[PDB]
């Protein structure tokens, strides 16, 4: 693996300049112990010109992400749908690495901003890297690829301030979706608890745009890949989401890194949606357009694979950073198709990647090499890091007997365009009418949601348009919101003291579909890496005693469990200063410490409590082990996800389904 | 200010970058449903602008906002230095400011806890002059080779990128408890310094010794204080962290308001001027960055008022 | 080969991506089969793309040049001299890669343009890569680092125009000249032969300052590196390299490739002269001024080592494009002066590279990787190859041990500065005044050229001179001319019609030294890889016999052979139509072809104008057959003079002319003053 054959160990030996000089580096050379440095010290200009050159550009967009490494196992031989090589056979192994991102913060913004997430998966085949550079969302805001620009600016800060960060919480985006109806779709989506996932683990992947697989004889079938998580999906809310960014920043990749680190490596069944080319208009909409869904009811899933993350990084610059991921990594065996998203998404990851490696060699960075031989006549540029044996790089030749030979259908596995696909009628800048629906599919979402979810999308809709200083604006909001559903409209505009206009039902039905919604989808199909704080007591040696015994069991069933107290000592994880309610999927006090409940120089006034109130009204398992201290609270002894127990067995087997449950719903108050 | 540069775009029809009008709304298809064409220029072109929009952030600093303004000269400093733009009483000169803090990337939280930056050029009538400050007096470290090894430990650890814009790690204290020099700077920014209420509310000082040279020759050492007109405040820590998260531009949403608002925020820029001869006599050397001359032995001459005004037109170009 | 674990097959397998993916690359992807191309077309965007940024910026200065690989093989151990690790023991062989270059001109330039030029020699040794980053020619044209960019301005073309290419013969070079008069001395001997060498391999090497040699006890001493060519020194006639310029601008980079090919490979005596600390000021003047030479009888060279190229590169582009020297490149037992101008160039090369390679990761690009570990904390920037274990990346540290260690003086072998040297003194931007005799040296160098030596350096000032337009210039030029010589001032103004100002005799002097002379530095001590070209013809069985004979012959003492004829067969090299005097050191005609002394196959007066040229530029020529009064009559060159021969046998010709061939010039044939 070209990473292996490039990492560098730095475990002994002495310092060296980058070209192996013995050097020292923490004294700059002088004239005269207090006297003036001098430009000779080449040890001092080596040195900061590294530091002074180390940043690259941060991706336009998907700047904050963390990746893995980790495989793909096939299921089956797919030579009847594909011939896709790394889909060819039972449990062939191809390598993979994947990133996970939002979209509109810079590089040092926060995990747990409200967005669309990416989801790029890089396979490296033994027929070339093959990306699907995908999302957590199924649809996207635009659809054709020259508006990106013009959705990116106005969901990024104003550019005259350069405010605010990482969020759609302003003017000039909710300007954008309501003058570009298109945006409804993924906007509900990105408006549910889809904007704030769980974790990059408890969130599906999509390739959003309709793809072909292409069989060797040529014929081709239109496909959506899925990739479907096995630790179920699962969401913040979003007042836990907003505190969460200014106490761990990095959350999510935190997450990411300790599920690996621990053995917990996070899995997705591959999938697709797989359909007949004659059906690109058969389901009530057009395949493509990348605004719209193929409900599960008109096509199953066929699952293709396995895709487990397994290693962390050893550098994050290195390979995090920059790893460069193109749709126009593509394979023989797969196709694309007249997505006029997808078309132009082809020209810009090509372009942009000049961009952030500074010069056109960034394929031959390690993270980006193949797995296979690189046989072609590309030449020099800045960074050239191969010596070339061709001296005769042109086709045709005779000089080098003719090779590279061409690949295409018949020779060398050559990739080739599906050979039915054709292009009739005039050169055009027209958008096709099949594309002017763009509120249908928003609403049989929003039917598709629980009722606790609507209200969380209402609530997510409330708090942004607020925030909206333009009443302009806010009216066009709710124009385009009316479209979708005048109860949306109606609620929305409630909070923001306008009144909704008159419901125009031209779009409304009651349809609904599976797999959109969080809670419908049930309790998590695993809790192992859930996150329990047990807070507890220095003051108190029975605290300490009942905190390690619920330690014990909870760390049985794979719970990441930490035991806070004021001060650290054996068996304390965490100091009550440092702890918070977002750092933990439950909240459980040990009985033994119910004085910290009713001041301290060692904690902000009321920490302790303050955690558990918190952990309650975000809806999490919360309980009591040994109450009186769920009056303290106000937390009532018989609500739903609340424990009280003497015995510490009967505790952590009730407070686990709660895990499960992962969030207690019937918390949180509906509109009439 | 910089008005010779600026595009208006309040009316008009969409030209590329060469002047000719096109659209950019939708791309060149061959056929209503069909594939996009390699000559829609007007897509590539626009494209390719957005795909190289970013360039990279700041080393150190990354996060920070500025603004324009004005500086005042209170006299005719003639007498201790040659420096046209302190030499008429009234003598004004633009500004334009850049205030930061030093370890988390773009998009960080204003709040963190930091060190922060106070970068000042005057646009003189003799060239630029820049005062790249920061509002401690003292740093980390006494020798400039030593700055990758500082910001290396601060910023995250590079296996995961993990923690961001926070000192809260091991290789952070490995490298305070391994460096001693860096005990002073630690004091500072573990005090309400390192969570300010606000860029206005924050000193600013060059940290090192200077020199002003006069027009005969003649020298003298000075340290660069400029001295907050609002007050100091702070944020206490709990309350930072919440912000972090509820309003990650705070301070650059301060600033921005208090100009518009007309309270554009004021320094007194001030010198301690001390001579040649007293580089060591204060108990420690004037070379050193780690330490700061105490007021009682060298009191603030003030020089002129610093006064922030007016809000940039473009974030980026500016 | 040193770099083989980079390189790349291409000599099987089909077209892929540079991700692996087999594809085709010959016809693009277009809606109907006349079509529009498609933007989903990626095949076409990325071979396209990488075609767009196959370019990067040229050196800003030696952009011209040719490079190889080769050993370094030391003579001894020199610990008794310097710490050097790559001269610490007798047979120690070290890989190097050196680059030859002009100065002046850009890429495509021509290789015979007049110049100084570069010779810039890396060893990967086993203590990091050490450079030196030198010259043709002994001394620069300035004294502080700091006024490069005007000297390079002045010499490179006019910028309004961007004229003239490679060439110091316009008005902004000599304004410069005459108004800076440090740069005279490397004025003459840029306007010597040593300006337009024969070839890379008949020119010798030098560091131009002066260095230091460090012990490991940490004393010190001055040395200045001298590379002495194995080949012997040539030079070409400038009315030849002119034509050359023309007819092959790539004359002294095939030479090159050529030699390695044949086994030929190219050699140098790597030397020093070495003198003490306290000889600074000794010798006349400072060895801090580059512009200064020590004399060798003052210090003789003592040989360190032998340098020698035998291995051309695989890629042009990787290895002699990407190739970034540094004096910053240095290795323990060596260290710098206070030379001004070395002390600035520290700083432009490590600068420079980001300009060139785009990114701060130029070090690891192969051709400038080092032979041993690197164990540093440069971590990221743009095209960072490397994965590095080590997440602790400071010092000091605890979480990574304190590893990497500090190396110094006496630890690690690290690199240390001359612990003797020290500075004291105001802060200044002022010159030494040690520095400030600009002409004396120049005019011991004229004196120790030969006559025609001398004549030629006048001829080369002419040539220029005269075709300066601005008279105050031309005027500024006598003036700094005759501080140096009464006599070139007058000899030059001759041609140009302008009196040489009163002789001005505050530098005159009649001292001479040696080794500086071309000419009198005996004969080539090898004749292997000269170049004889034989004219015969096709019209007679015969004179294709003679011209094989004589073939056989030479080809056995390793020169090589090219037979000229009206038209290719078996035995023929070359046509008259593509043959020129300057592409041989010697030209036979065999008398079999003496009626060749008109046709649609070559210009006319093609096959005598060979002959003519070749006798008029000093080569020698001669007839082999017998008869060759009807051959030397037509070109009017006497039987009798010294460089023509004429013989019957083969064996005998062959002798008498490979004599010729190691004189290589003729130099009775050519006017003086
Ligand atoms: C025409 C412009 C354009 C359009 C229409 C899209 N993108 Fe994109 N995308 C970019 C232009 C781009 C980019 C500017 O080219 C980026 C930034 C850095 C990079 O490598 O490409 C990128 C990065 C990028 C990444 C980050 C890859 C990584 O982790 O480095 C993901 C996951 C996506 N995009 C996903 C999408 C999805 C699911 C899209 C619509 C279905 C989409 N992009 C449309
Ligand atoms: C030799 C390395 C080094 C050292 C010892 C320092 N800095 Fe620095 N500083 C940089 C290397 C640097 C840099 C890498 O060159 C930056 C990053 C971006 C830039 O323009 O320069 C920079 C940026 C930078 C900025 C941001 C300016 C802006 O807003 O654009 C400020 C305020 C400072 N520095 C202030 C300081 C202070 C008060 C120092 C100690 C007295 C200090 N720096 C030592
Ligand atoms: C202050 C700037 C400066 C000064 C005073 C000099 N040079 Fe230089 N030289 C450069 C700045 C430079 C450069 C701009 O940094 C180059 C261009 C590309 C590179 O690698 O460095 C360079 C290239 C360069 C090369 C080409 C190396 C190669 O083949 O790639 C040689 C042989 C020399 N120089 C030799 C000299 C000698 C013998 C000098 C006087 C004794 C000299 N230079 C003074
Ligand atoms: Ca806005
Ligand atoms: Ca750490
Ligand atoms: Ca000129």
């Amino acid at each position: 693996s070209p990473l292996a054959a490039y990492e560098v160990d730095d475990s002994t030996g002495y310092l060296t300049s980058d070209v192996g000089g013995p050097i020292q580096d923490q004294t700059s050379l002088k004239a005269g112990i207090r006297g003036p440095t001098l430009l000779e010290d080449f040890m001092f200009r080596q040195k900061i010109q590294h530091f002074d050159h180390e940043r690259v550009p941060e991706r336009a967009v998907h700047a904050r992400g963390a990746g893995a490494h980790g495989t793909f196992t096939s299921y089956a031989d797919w030579s009847n749908i594909t011939a896709a090589s790394f889909l060819n056979a039972t449990g062939k192994q191809t390598p993979v690495f994947v990133r996970f991102s939002t979209v509109a913060g810079s590089r040092g913004s926060a995990d747990t901003a409200r967005d669309v997430h990416g989801f790029a998966t890089r396979f490296y085949t033994d027929e070339g890297n093959f990306d699907i550079v995908g999302a957590n969302i199924p649809v996207f805001f635009i659809q054709d690829a020259i508006q990106f620009p013009d959705l990116i600016h106005s969901v990024k800060p104003r550019p005259d301030n350069e405010i605010p960060q990482a969020a759609t919480a302003h003017d000039s985006a909710w300007d954008f979706f309501s003058q570009q109806p298109s945006t409804m779709h993924t906007l509900f989506w990105a408006m549910s608890g889809h904007g704030i996932p769980r974790s990059y683990r408890h969130m599906d992947g999509f390739g959003v745009h309709t793809f072909r697989f292409v069989k060797d004889d040529g014929s081709s079938k239109l496909i959506k890949w899925h990739f479907k998580s096995r630790q179920g999906k699962a969401s913040l809310v979003w007042e836990e989401a907003q505190v969460l960014s200014g106490k761990n920043a990095d959350f999510h990749r935190q997450d990411l890194w300790d599920a690996i680190e621990s053995g917990n490596g996070p899995e997705w069944d591959v999938c697709v949606q797989i359909v007949d080319e004659s059906q690109a208009q058969a389901f009530g909409f057009d395949l493509l357009d990348p605004t719209k869904i193929i409900p599960e009811e008109y096509a199953p899933l066929t699952k293709l694979g396995l895709l487990k993350l397994d290693r962390n990084p050893t550098n994050y610059f290195a390979e995090t950073e920059q790893v460069m991921f193109q749709p126009g990594h593509i394979v023989r065996g797969i196709d694309f198709t007249e997505d006029p998203l997808l078309q132009g998404r082809l020209f810009s990851y090509l372009d942009t990647q000049l961009n952030r490696n500074g010069g056109p060699n960034f394929e031959q960075l390690p993270i980006n090499m193949p797995r296979v031989p690189i046989h072609n006549n590309n030449r020099d540029g800045a960074g050239q890091m191969f010596i070339h044996r061709n001296k005769y790089p042109y086709t045709p030749n005779t000089l080098n007997s003719g090779y590279p030979r061409q690949a295409n259908q018949n020779a060398g596995r050559g990739f080739f365009t599906a050979p039915g696909r054709t292009a009739s009628g005039a050169l055009v800048r027209e958008v096709s009418p099949t594309f002017n629906d763009h509120w249908s599919q928003p609403r049989l979402f929003f039917n598709s949601l629980t009722p606790v979810e609507q209200q969380f999308l209402v609530n997510a809709m409330r708090f942004e348009i607020s925030l909206v200083k333009s009443e302009e604006v806010k009216k066009n909001v709710l124009t385009q919101l009316n479209r979708v559903s005048h109860d949306v409209a109606v609620r929305v505009a409630a909070a923001i003291g306008l009144g909704a206009p008159d419901a125009d039902d031209t779009y409304y039905h009651n349809n609904k579909t599976a797999g959109v919604s969080i809670v419908g989808s049930g309790p998590l199909p695993t809790i192992k890496t859930l996150r329990v704080g047990i807070l507890a007591t220095t003051s108190e040696s029975s605290a300490l005693d009942q905190a390690a015994q619920l330690r014990t069991r909870l760390e049985k069933d794979g719970l990441v469990v930490t035991v806070v107290a004021e001060t650290l000592r054996e068996g304390v994880d965490q100091t009550y200063s440092t702890a918070d309610a977002t750092g933990f999927d439950g909240v459980v006090v040990v009985d033994g410490a119910a004085a910290l409940f009713a001041s301290s120089p060692l904690f902000p006034t009321g920490r302790p409590l303050q955690i558990f109130v918190d952990a309650y009204r975000w809806g999490k398992p919360v309980g009591v082990c040994g109450s009186e201290v769920l009056d303290a609270a106000d937390v009532p002894e018989d609500g739903d996800g609340v424990y009280s127990e003497e015995s510490v067995d009967m505790f952590v087997e009730e407070f686990e389904k709660g895990l499960a449950t992962f969030r207690f719903t019937d918390r949180f108050a509906l509109d009439s």
